[PDB]
Parts: C-alpha cells; structure tokens; sequence
C-alpha cells in the first residue's frame, strides 16, 4: 500500500545503515565527553564506561546543558502570541479586541505553561536536550492528555529510530524502535499480540514500530503501530503536516543530510588531544609515585642492615650509595602542562565556561534571562536560534493543537482562534521597558506645565512618539 | 555524512567567526526596531505644519512598523536570516526566497547555499538571470509540480530526487523578470510572473562587492592568509608538546641497571643500580617553544582585533536592548570593516523591500494617505531608534 | 515577585496624575500588563 | 494505583534497558581512584623520609 512497503522492522533495519556513522560519531562522543550517557549497543548493565581521563568535556557538556535549559524554558515566560494578519482591521484602537486577546491569550500563556510544569516537560526536556547536544538527533512524543494523569515526552534517543529526509528536509518517514515488556503493553496492543498467538509471560519483549510516513496523495502522514509483522490498529491517523505530534530535533542541520551532528561533534578533535595529553601526565606522575631504592654495589651499603634498623640506629654505610630513581622529564612536564591549559582555555571559551564575566553577582530569575541569551549565542555558537526554530516553536504548536481542543476556548475571536506562535527573545518577557523609559522621560519634565513660549500638546506628544505607543 | 569534518587546530577561527556573526545579527536585527518611513517628495506641500498629515503618518506608518515586525517574528526570519549570515560571512554568497504568505502557516525565508545556485552580472553588478538547484524528493514536491513530472510519466516512489530550477532571466524586451521552474528539460506551469525590478522575490546579497565580478567574495576571505599561518605554527606546539608526552626509558648500556630489576620492584623495593644511569628522552626545543608562542599570540591578537573579539572596552557590564545598539553599531564598523554598511544596504532594505510589496496587499492598507502608499524605506542607524 | 515589579513600576509614576496630552487609563493597564496578572 | 506505588524505586541516572540505577560518583569514579594512588604515595613517601 504506497510506501509502506516491506514493513516497519524492514525499513528501519535500512534506514538503520545508513543512519549507522551518526550514531558511531554519537558514541565516540560519548566516550570522549561522558561516558555514561550514551552507551554502546551491546553493552548492557556491565559495561564499565570509564571516566575519561580528562574532565574539562563532562563539565562543559554539563555546563553548556544547563546554561541552554535556562535560557530556552525560563521560569517566568517561554512564548508570544500577538494578533496577526487582520491587523489592520482592527488593531486600530479597537480596545475590546485587544482587551479579548489580552484575556484569551494570557489565559493561553498561563495554561499551557500550567500543564507544562505538570507534565514535567522541564526534566524531560532538559535530558533530552543534553542528549542532542552530545549526539546527533532527538525524538519527543506528546501523547494524548488523557485528564488529569500525567503524560511525560518520552525522549527517544538516536539509536532506537530512524528519520529519513530529503535534500530539502522535509520529514519523508520515521520509524521508531520502542521495546516495551509483555505486560507492560497496552490491553490493545497485547490483544494484538494475543491474538496472533503467544500468550506471554509479563517478560517478553515485544517491539512497538511507529511508521509515520509520508502520503503520495495527500500532503498528510499516516501513523500505524506494529508488532513484528503484523500491523495493529494502533489509531491509524491523518496528522496535519504543520503540527507533527512527534518531534524529530538536529542539532545543527546540513544540506542533503537526513540527520543531525552535535554541537560537541565540531569540536571533538581538540578535546581528543587534550585527552592524550592528559593522559600523558597522569601516567608521567604515577610512574614517579613507585620508590625504587637505588644503591651502588660498589659501595658498602649492603641493603639488609639498613632495613633492619629500628628508628634511631646508626648501622655502617654511606650517604652517596643509596639514591632514587627519579624522572627527568621537567621541560617536558612544563611544555605538556603549558599546551594543555591553553587547550583547556578553547574548549572553555567555546563551552561557555569560564567565559569570567557574567559569573559574579549570580540570580535566578530576575532579568538574568536577557543576558545569558546573547552571550549563549555569542560563543556557543547561534545555536540558540535553531533550537528555538525547533523546539521551542514546535513543542508550543503541538501543544496547541492538543490543549485547545481539551479545555474550552475563551471568548477570544475567531481571528485569533488560530493564533501564530512565536518565541525566542522577541518572545522573553512581554514587552513595561517602553513605559518606564517615557514616564521617567515625563518626570525629567518637572520644571514647569505652565511652560510660556512653548507647545505643552505637541512635546508631550513627541514624547510619547519616542517609544513605540 | 561520512565526511570527517575534522575541527581545525586552532579555535580562533571558529570562536571568531561565531562572536561576528552574533555581533553582525544583533546590530543589524535588533529585537526593538529595524527600519524607519517618513513621507517624502511631498514635503514641500504639506510637512509644513499639517498635523493631521504627520498624525495619519504616525498612525499608517506605526501601523505598519508594527505589522512588519510581527510578520517577521511569526516567520522566523530572526534565526532564518541569522544562519544565511554566517553563511555569507564564511563564504561567498546568499540567496534568499520570500514566498506568498498563505495566511496563517509561515512561509520562512530558504537560505540556498552558495554551492546550489548561480547568479549572472556585467560589468555593473545588474541581476541578469539566476538559476537554482533545489533537489526536493518526488513525495515532497508540490501537487502542481508532481503533476508535471506525472505527465512526463515517472509515476514515483516518494524518494525520487526531483529538482526545481527557477530561471528569473532578464527580458529583451521590458525590463522585468521572467520566472518559471522546471524539472529537467520540461518546463512547468511554476507561475510564471512579472517581478518589478525594483523588488525581486528572490535576494542575491555580496559580502564584498567589486567591478566587473558576479558573485561575493566572503569577509574571513580577506584574513585567510594569516589565519591558515596561525593553523600552521599551533599545529607545531600540539604536536610537539605530545612527543614530550611518550616516556621512552632510556638506559646506559656500560650502566649496571639492567632494568629488568628496575621494572621488577614493587614499591619501596631497594634494587640494584646507579642514578646515573637511568634517563628520559626530553625534548631540547626551548627557543624554539617560545618563539612559536609568542609570535602565534601575536597573530591571534590580530585576527581577533579584526574580527571584533577581545577588542576590550565593550564586554565591561553587558546588557541587551538597551542603546546597546548605537555603540556596538560604530565599533562594527570601525574595525570588522564598514561591512555593516554594504550589508545594510543589501539586506535590511531589500528585505523591507519585497515584505512591504507582499505584507500591504495580503492586509488592509490604512487611511494613510496616497502620497505615502508607496513608501520610501529607510534603515540604518538613521532608522536605528525613531529620532526624544 | 511580579506585584513587587508591577507597584516599583508605578512608584516610578510620581511626577503627574492630572499629565494632560496624555492617557491615563491605558498606560496604568499596560504597565500592569508587563507583568502577568 | 498504577500511578501512586507505595514503594518507590529511584534511580539516579537512569538509562535504556537497564532495570537499575548507577550512582553519581560512579561516573567520576576513575579519576578519584588515581587521586587515591598518587595521593597513598605522597603519604607513603613522607614516612619513610
């Protein structure tokens, strides 16, 4: 039936290939960065996922995760809406309509940030975020509402699925890879199971493949989950293309690449050497550490009376036969330390940590937001705007689409009753700046109203023209 | 995706690259304004003391300050727009498409790589004809241009590559532009349209422009020379300093040591042996680690005095918004080139320039008056802030 | 936090409340509009 | 209830296909353990003197 094709196990096992040098840079990553957060396929509960022998990687990666958690979810606000496209209709002095969207949209804003915090999207968010900084992709399923339980993103990470794109990049076709314990199934999908046979005990595994894909009619996906073969009805649905309930995240998109490439990716070869070099004073050290007691037989030492001695007991010997062996290695030691720290000093400039100025005076909330945006985007790279083009916008859309639809649209008009999101700084706070700046403008006009030889209209007016009004 | 990508030895470069396009994005995109209209060519008749004229003004061209605006943040042109800059600056050109709005759902702006299109001038720098490359699969292409390579035949599966080319081409005749798209050889019915040649949909934007070259030459690709030489000389310091780092022991053969016992000593184990006779191969390379270092640190000062990192004064308490913006504008032009002008030319007026040709029409023009229904877009620091 | 902000914002508007060519209404419903409420 | 277990089993990384959690420190548990040898000799060292 179209591209369905084979099956869903078959074409994620192709796709899988092709997607498989991703996932190799992804691991290497690992390996160099943090160990333990992405780990190698085999590998399961015993693996021993050394700790690099370098630290700067998994203190910057952490860094870098969160300074890009509060600067993209904010505690106070994360997003806009602001009427569009009729604006010239209306938004000439209609104070209702503008009061109705002050209303309908404020009671958006704090709803959607209100089931936000309930599901918990910050955690999951966050991890799933340092998963995409230190690999190539993300995947993030909002499910259903279903009431008042919870209903977490489940981040699903590069390994487990599959994205395919064009050269442009559109979202051709994704198949997931969940697997999901026998019972733990839901009663539908194992009435799936069952009926195809096996009755299971609750341990079997049984793989859940979501084949979202594109439709050579229309412009619309068609999702359907299987077990194995055989399709189940897993909701068989027509997604709009603008919101896609999945969400498929790159960290820094390419043209003609199906896929992403970490933000550590780049800088990889640096953080490598430093490893090496690293690695090379540690050991230099430890080599040092064993104390292996030189004596000249020449001499008249004759070991065994000075190990017996008992503290204070002058036994016969020489001061010059007993000696140790000790490294020469000096301007080596300078010259590797020397390199290393200015190693050290790029990948920090880079990771935005030690950047040495907005440390002092730290405070959550407040304004900080303003700045630590910027200089995010100053040095890690401008990064920040493509998450926000992705995630930002997109976890809003979806959310939209599903929250609306639940609770009860207020009596915003119908004009907005589709309202444009937007986010990012254009997006941070909500404007009071404009304000304070003309009142403090009005109160530097103190020295006199009955101002003679003057226009008291008109100034008041240039003022108020000053700052958008 | 094979391709190794290797980061280069030194980090100058990217930290440098990255903090310009910022600075570059910041002061040119600013989040309060980006560009100001004010009636002219009419001035003589009524800028003198009409102040409805100057009040309908303020509210139409408020109007469309704001509106303007707000399209932009639906659309996303901010990160749009951002990552076609650092393009531009690494490299040789930009070109930018604004499709119709259609409503609700946004249109974002489509940076095409300079490696995916081509642009023809003369001697002059006109905009003769430009072709684009653009592979979008079978699935994804539009039912309209689907339906054209249907009729060819091909009925395809949805990964088939088919590629758009537009050819917006200079007409003999009038002058104005001609585009259509095509997949291979067969043309299709892709709108085929008009542009004014005053605003072209399509924005072809040069980094640095020069007599008688149709492209861009990318900024970075004036300090290219000392850049690769920084490459050249920190390669040495790496790769010197992990020579040192291997521990070859080194024994004297007319020594006693045998260093089969050195090796066999748990700790604190008295074997036998001279002092002597054990060493480690150092590297003797003193002058030379500190001329190298030196002269590098020279280097990066001067790559970083042009690329506008470490400048030194500004940094001191950082905050957005803000007047930031009128200082960090000069200091832009002062000494990463005065490229905030040519750029500005380019891009923040064009950009302006075809969003009002679409923006007025799709929406409701206001009672501004008809003198200024054709307005003169200015932007700049002259258009930075309104004048207070 | 948000009421702090919102009365400093308004202790800001000592200089004149009889501020002829001006609007009192709304600029007092755009500043409490700054802040949520 | 599904949703409320009395019992709560917590895990401090978790991560896929593992029914347990590590600890913390387990990921920075290499480096400690070189402190611990560099350090033993220092101490060791300084006695024998």
């Amino acid at each position: 039936t179209g591209l369905a094709e084979d099956g869903a196990k078959s074409v994620y096992e192709r796709l899988k290939n092709d997607r498989a040098p991703y996932e190799t840079r992804a691991q290497n990553c690992a390996q160099y960065t943090i160990p333990s957060l992405f780990p190698k396929d085999s590998d399961n509960a015993s693996t021993d996922y050394q700790t690099p022998w370098q630290a700067v990687g998994a203190r910057g990666l952490n860094n870098l995760a969160s300074k890009l958690m509060l600067a993209l979810f904010p505690m106070q606000t994360w997003m806009r809406l602001t009427i569009s496209e009729y604006e010239a209709k209306q938004l000439l002095s209609d104070p209702d309509g503008l009061a109705k969207v002050d209303e309908g949209l404020s009671m958006v804003e704090r709803i959607i940030m209100n089931y936000i915090e309930s599901n918990s999207y910050r955690v999951t968010l966050f991890e799933a975020l340092k998963q995409l900084v230190v690999a190539g992709n993300v995947l993030l399923y909002l499910p259903e509402p279903e009431g008042s339980n919870y209903n977490p993103m489940k981040l699903y990470r590069l390994s487990s699925y599959v994205v395919q794109r064009d050269a442009f990049g559109n979202v051709l076709q994704m198949v997931t890879r969940d697997q999901i314990a026998f019972g733990a199934l839901p009663e539908d999908i194992r009435k799936a199971v069952e009926g195809q046979g096996g009755e299971k005990k609750a341990d079997e595994t049984i793989d859940v493949y979501t084949h979202i894909y594109l439709d050579e009619d229309s412009g619309e996906y068609l999702r359907y989950e299987e077990v194995e073969g055989m399709e189940v009805q897993g909701s068989d649905g027509t997604y709009p293309k603008e919101a896609c309930p999945y969400i498929p995240i790159r960290m820094v998109r390419l043209d003609g690449e199906s896929y992403g490439r970490s933000y550590i990716e780049e800088y990889l070869g640096d953080l490598r050497s430093l490893e090496n070099l690293q690695e090379a004073i540690v050991k230099m050290s430890m080599i040092s550490s064993k104390v292996i007691g030189l004596v000249n037989p020449a001499g008249i030492t004759q070991p065994r009376r000075l190990t017996k001695a008992q503290t204070g007991d002058f036994v016969t010997g020489r001061p010059e036969d007993i000696s140790f062996l000790q490294l020469e290695k000096q301007a080596d030691f300078t010259v590797a330390k020397a390199v290393s720290d200015a190693i050290e000093a790029r990948l920090s400039f880079a990771f935005m940590l030690n950047s040495a100025v907005q440390r002092t005076g730290e405070r959550v909330t407040a304004e900080e937001i303003r700045y630590v945006a910027s200089e995010l985007e100053d040095t890690l790279g401008g990064v920040y705007s493509i998450l926000s083009q992705e995630l930002q916008l997109p976890l809003v859309r979806v959310l939209l689409k599903q929250l609306q639809a639940t609770q009860q649209i207020p009596e915003l008009p119908k004009e907005a009753v589709e309202p444009t999101i937007s986010t990012g700084l254009e997006a941070i706070g909500r404007g009071l700046d404009k304000l304070e700046r003309c009142v403090t403008a009005w109160a530097a006009l103190a020295p006199m109203r009955d101002d003679p030889d003057i226009n008291l209209a008109m100034i008041k007016l240039r003022i108020a023209n000053a700052i958008g009004i």
